[PDB]
């Protein structure tokens, strides 16, 4: 059984104001605690977890994030953090010294003049870039997450060159996800500008993980551009739900992947309880029931999947295994 990924949404509070995210301007007060993490760590070890990725709102706003990285690393976990990068240059040295194995910075444009507008945070792009360079110089694996849609797809060729030159080693490029329909004026022009990004030489240009954000097959691309269904795990089964646990810290919920799958006709909270009788328990029968539904139904019903997760599941299907840091 494979090294699993544990996501912890440490908090919802954030310091940015992204148009597409429910946590924009959140001052929410929940903070996943060091005490919660100490109870969780042995459960994660015995559940087969080899990676712990902190996310939420903005993990660098969590005052204990470096200590959480320390304790995770001392238990043999590969620690990762997803950040908008605003505070990354100030904290990257302490995070690297605490054992941080990977930093993920979210960049949604090819320059400060566009990214800082989309996140309404002047200086965020430059600080993210600084932090990525410093992370690489400190031996931390640098990855970038990008959310692409009709508003920024023309910037992706430029962002590819920026990331390549900066020494970023992984790049998730995945579609904007919204409740409302998302339409592009000219899908052929999206392919015209972004096919060269995926068709670049992977040893000279950084090529995104997994599937193309608009789909790999004509059928996937038709479905993305016409009915706003994003690419998802293909074939008959989604294998991500065996290797990923996502903890919504604030509520009490564990999900079987980081896109937090929800049944259509289901008002109840998604996923499964993180606690049974106030005790943290992973892979509970309720969780396995949740994961089993999407293992078989995910490829059919999931509308908010990511390019990274879809390519991960497909490699398990085609090759029976994944490389390190493929999620
Ligand atoms: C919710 S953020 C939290 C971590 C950190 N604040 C950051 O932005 O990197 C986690 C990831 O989800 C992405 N994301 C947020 N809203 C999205 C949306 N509506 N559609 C697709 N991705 C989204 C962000 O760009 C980010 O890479
Ligand atoms: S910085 Fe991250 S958590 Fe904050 S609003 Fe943007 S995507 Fe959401
Ligand atoms: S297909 Fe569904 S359950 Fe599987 S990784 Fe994608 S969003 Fe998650
Ligand atoms: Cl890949």
């Amino acid at each position: 059984t494979r090294e699993r990924y544990l996501f912890i949404r440490l908090l919802e509070a954030c310091n940015a104001d992204c148009f597409m995210c429910d946590f924009a301007l959140s001052r929410d007060t929940f903070r996943f605690s060091l005490e919660d993490f100490d109870e969780l760590l042995p459960r994660a070890v015995e559940a087969g977890v080899g990676y712990i990725r902190f996310t939420g709102g903005e993990p660098l706003m969590h005052t204990d994030v470096a200590e959480l990285v320390r304790r995770g690393t001392d238990a043999g976990m590969k620690m990762s953090i997803i950040t908008n990068g605003m505070m990354l240059p100030r904290q990257i040295e302490r995070l690297a010294d605490a054992g941080l194995a990977q930093i993920i910075v979210s960049l949604d444009g090819g320059s400060a003049a566009t990214h800082d507008v989309y996140r309404r945070s002047p200086g965020m792009f430059d600080n993210g870039l600084r932090g990525l360079r410093a992370a690489a110089r400190l031996g931390v694996l640098p990855r970038v997450n990008s959310v692409v849609g009709p508003h920024n797809y023309t910037e992706m060729p430029q962002l590819q060159r920026v990331l390549t030159e900066a020494g970023v080693r992984q790049w998730e490029l995945s579609a904007l996800k919204l409740e409302r329909a998302i339409s592009y004026p000219d899908p052929d022009h999206v392919r015209a500008l972004c096919d060269p990004v995926y068709d670049a030489d992977p040893e000279h240009m950084l090529v995104p993980l997994g599937k193309r954000f608009y789909g790999d097959t004509p059928e996937e691309q038709e479905l993305y551009f016409s009915d706003s269904v994003t690419p998802r795990a293909s074939a008959p089964l989604c294998h991500v739900v065996d290797d990923v646990i996502y903890l919504d810290g604030k509520y009490g919920r564990a999900y079987a992947c980081s896109c937090l799958p929800h049944r259509e006709g289901d008002d109840e909270p998604g996923g499964a309880p993180l606690r049974e009788d106030g005790v943290i328990r992973l892979d509970t029968p309720a969780f396995r029931t949740h994961a089993d539904f999407f293992r078989t139904e995910g490829p059919r019903v999931c509308n908010g999947c990511s390019t990274t997760a879809a390519g991960y599941s497909d490699d398990i299907a085609r090759l029976g295994g994944v490389r390190p840091w493929q999620y």
